[PDB]
């Protein structure tokens, strides 16, 4: 298992333009489009990511390119974030992956803001941190996957994607 297979597993795979959650339009494996109410705008945006006339339509192989795209950006926006980096280096590979996923999911900044969360897994307080996690609209609102990524920082295996 790895950071591919995981979200693969927690956005799933669509080729038309959908909703996600929070009802904005997105495509292919967790590609959020825009935030716009706004059909057209999306396939705007849409168009504009793939290159070409696409009419709200993608192939697989443009779905899996997005979200190359997306994955390499992710631990970009870690690796440039002051307040994740060092979370981060601090982390082993099953954990790292779990903060990924966080940041795919929610913005870099959106991470970031987890200040208390992130001080202990930073001190490797695997229980205390999971517990804090846990305390947010983030799993209140998406409660299996975030109890996916919570069991990840907390054990450091893949059990919970098994
Ligand atoms: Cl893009
Ligand atoms: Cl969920």
């Amino acid at each position: 298992m790895n950071i591919f297979e995981m979200l693969r597993i927690d956005e799933g795979l669509r080729l038309k333009i959908y909703k996600d959650t929070e009802g904005y339009y997105t495509i292919g494996i967790g590609h959020l489009l825009t935030k716009s109410p706004s059909l057209n705008a999306a396939k705007s945006e849409l168009d504009k990511a793939i290159g070409r006339n696409t009419n709200g339509v993608i192939t697989k192989d443009e779905a899996e390119k997005l979200f190359n795209q997306d994955v390499d950006a992710a631990v970009r926006g870690i690796l440039r974030n002051a307040k994740l980096k060092p979370v981060y280096d601090s982390l082993d590979a099953v954990r790292r992956a779990a903060l990924i996923n966080m940041v795919m999911q929610m913005g870099e900044t959106g991470v970031a803001g987890f200040t208390n969360s992130l001080r202990m897994l930073q001190q490797k307080r695997w229980d205390e941190a999971a517990v804090n996690l846990a305390k947010s609209r983030w799993y209140n609102q998406t409660p299996n996957r975030a109890k996916r990524v919570i069991t990840t920082f907390r054990t450091g295996t893949w059990d919970a994607y098994k």
